[PDB]
């Protein structure tokens, strides 16, 4: 379980490294999922040793561009029909829209 | 040899981490060593396995 009370997860990191597990399937949003990708990857835990499998349907929303040379597998789901072009459009569309947050 | 053209030293970080060269010295200049770990970082070379 990740810490509560916080987003710092270095100590559970360094006991998931120490106890040599590479394939972890990660059970938390999308924002605390790039968080722990980020503590991760400080901890030099991300290479082609480690799986991860994220159970967020939001893995499109991580931005994995200091992930993916590392040889990393980070397997996930999306249930976004996002190859459809009408979603696609709505997407678009909802973004220009938002210009919030 | 870092590669020339520009600080993208990904190719040969690639190419090193496919021989299996824990083991590196680098001869450069810190604003440039900066750099090569800033992309070695990136291919997780930076890892109990590499010094």
């Amino acid at each position: 379980q990740l810490p509560a009370d916080t987003k710092d997860a270095k100590p559970l990191l360094k006991e998931m490294k120490r106890g040599k597990e590479f394939h972890v399937i990660f059970d938390c949003s999308h924002e605390m999922a790039a968080g722990i990708l980020k503590q991760a990857l400080a901890m030099g835990m991300m290479t082609e040793y480690y799986h991860y499998i994220f159970t967020t349907l939001d893995l499109f929303a991580l931005d994995v561009e200091p992930y993916r040379y590392s040889g990393v597998n980070m397997t996930g789901f999306r249930i976004l029909n996002t190859e459809n072009t009408q979603v696609s459009s709505i997407i678009e569309k909802w973004s220009m829209e938002r210009l919030q947050a």
